[PDB]
């Protein structure tokens, strides 16, 4: 049997295999038509975005995301339309020779740009994405699947209709097939399992979204080759070591880090406060940990302004872990390609941690850092060898 | 929702995460108990294998696989039992230090053997596998999932019962958890999609089985990093080039190759006959191609003995492809990490092929070879750094 997400991903692969062979004039042309269709329907899009903003205001939405949601504030919409033209006007990203090497007489190797394949784009609260990604995908010869959050449902619906319709309407003229771009109108998380068909995930949102995607997928994530890296600060963590090791994981960077803290580790809060007011690090705490951290600070009078604003470059999450076994369990839920560290003076715990974790690399009392959207990440490479009958048996 | 195969794979991952931390005495001990249980139940296993042999004889089964099916011929069963002991007697494969490097004073790096993780073992018609793989898996700290073919259903059933029961019976004594080995009694091909949980596929059967597995999975396959590589011999293939290029793909090897032949390519049979009686290559033909190949040979009187036996090291399949577009379609159904070649003098076709294929590397009139069970492949490596508070900021 074929699931909904499987069929979506399969159709994307089929669409991409046609899209990759369509001329630049055909791929650029559909972008001009789409620009025109979006402009001609601006008023309908604006009304749908108006429903979205007002719905978000009346429910729980943070004034930051709310400002990202407004497509018609200032000249946001006009810039988005302009970006479609800018992209359509670029030189063909595909079929460019990056490297040519004469291997032997009449035997030449080329490295040629080619589409990545199929893109899954997951965004939250920024409707501009639909236009930017549709443009970049068709231009670069990639099929795309787009999934937005609840906040833009109305704007997403209207824009999807216009792109779907325009692609259908101009297929015979442009060559660009229906399905080149599929805009998923909440019909699932099974898409992240389709790594036989999907080549790249492009996340457009918060750090929390990236972390969630990383843990639920084997498809490469644009800009994030590594999984979440954890430091477990054990009950018997040395505090000086715990402070230096944990700070060093910041001052080295585009990486996703979790601090796993044993509550029985004495002065564990001095470690978080040392990260904030010495490394300028923002700490994304779980509710129960933040409530415990703030109480210890307020009891000491040390709950300064500089802590309150930086407790919710580098990510850094922090949560409790009440034993070595619990730290292991937490670590073993992360999608692989991550390193992990334990800070402890207890050898029985260190050895248990190192035997227990699913990790490429594991550190005991040493820093994990000892381990050595545009068209950018949307084109890959194909090698082509063009000879005249040469075989691997030459003298 | 969680599918049957997802739950199987998830439980395997959970089992493996416990199994990896059980002592060698515990892992070796369960192997001795399993050896004893299989020996004590030999007569029951023999009766079940008797049903299997007689069922296979009365239906369509090839005397080759039939001979693999007989567990009690000669001393096959006694050797299998002996192999369990041999494995239980080996030195712990896990926790061995392969490499130690002093990175700095009191900062040392180790490369330590560790389990691969979860193994999916798919075999056809060889019941010995159940014992060998169960032994190697538990010994090396890997959880295993076993799926056999229809031919051994009875022997598989009886043996599964004995292993399941023994693992359950001795869990509190050995530490080795229920689920360390799951023997799937036809309850699916969805397991090959579980690459978030399954780390390695171990195929134990024919080349056709390997090819099928390779095309239906993103999980690495033991002994087969590369996908199926195709050579398309176009209508306008030069015959001298077609012969040399295609022969060279043999005389270079453990690889899976398909020859895609255009029927309108003149003397295309001379290419297959050149592979057989010059490279000693066996050709695994589709029915319609073999029937066409034999007729052209019989019409020329050239259907020798040496062709008939070698038409059904290197695999080499052969099938028809009636255009460049059809060759492309065929190639694009293969799971990635493969190179592909077109042999043609037609440039429009060559360029279409190179633009159309999903391939790392593509060759036009040049040979694809220009691209540069024991405990062996069941242990991977973990790096461990053991310091005393050292951070990535040293002078
Ligand atoms: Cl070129
Ligand atoms: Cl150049
Ligand atoms: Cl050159
Ligand atoms: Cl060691
Ligand atoms: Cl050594
Ligand atoms: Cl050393």
């Amino acid at each position: 049997h074929m699931s909904s997400s499987q069929q979506i991903a399969k159709n994307a692969r089929k669409a991409g295999n046609i899209l990759k062979t369509i001329s630049n004039e055909g791929r650029s042309d559909i972008l001009y038509k789409i620009h025109d269709a979006l402009k001609a329907n601006a008023h309908a899009i604006e009304e749908a975005n108006k429903i979205d903003l007002a719905v978000a205001k009346e429910t729980g939405l943070a004034d930051s995301l709310l400002k990202r949601l407004d497509l018609f504030k200032g000249d946001k919409f006009e810039v988005m339309l302009q970006g479609i033209k800018d992209v359509a006007e670029l030189e063909d990203p595909v079929g460019k020779v990056k490297m040519a090497r004469e291997l032997d007489d009449g035997l030449t190797l080329y490295q040629v740009t080619a589409p990545v394949g199929v893109l899954l784009v997951i965004f939250e609260s920024r409707p501009e994405v639909i236009a930017n990604i549709t443009a970049l995908s068709i231009k670069s010869g990639n099929a795309a699947i787009l999934k937005g959050g609840k906040e833009s449902v109305n704007t997403f619906r209207e824009m999807a209709k216009i792109v779907n319709d325009t692609i259908a309407q101009f297929q015979s003229e442009t060559g660009v097939p229906v399905g080149s771009v599929q805009l998923i109108e909440t019909r699932v998380s099974d898409l992240l399992d389709q790594d036989e068909y999907i080549d790249l995930v492009v996340p457009r949102g918060s750090n929390a979204l990236v972390r969630k995607i990383k843990d639920t997928t084997k498809i490469p994530v644009l800009g994030h080759a590594d999984g979440i890296c954890s430091i477990y600060l054990d009950e018997d963590a040395d505090l000086i070591k715990a402070k230096r090791i944990s700070l060093d994981a910041k001052t080295n960077c585009n990486a996703m880090e979790t601090l796993l803290i044993n509550p029985k580790f004495s002065k564990w809060w001095e470690v978080l406060e040392n990260l904030t007011l010495e490394g300028g690090v923002t700490i994304h705490a779980t509710k129960d940990l933040k409530t415990a951290y703030f109480d210890k600070l307020n009891e000491l009078g040390k709950l300064t302004e500089a802590i309150q604003c930086k407790t919710v470059s580098l990510d850094l999450a922090a949560k409790f872990v009440t034993s070595t076994e619990s730290a292991i369990q937490h670590i073993n839920t992360h999608s692989s390609r991550h390193t992990d560290a334990i800070v402890t003076e207890n050898k029985a715990n260190a050895e248990k941690f190192m035997k227990g974790v699913d990790s490429s690399g594991v550190y005991w009392n040493a820093s994990t850092r000892f381990a050595d959207v545009g068209l950018d990440g949307l084109v890959s490479y194909q090698y082509q060898i063009r000879g005249d009958g040469q075989v691997a048996s030459d003298y």
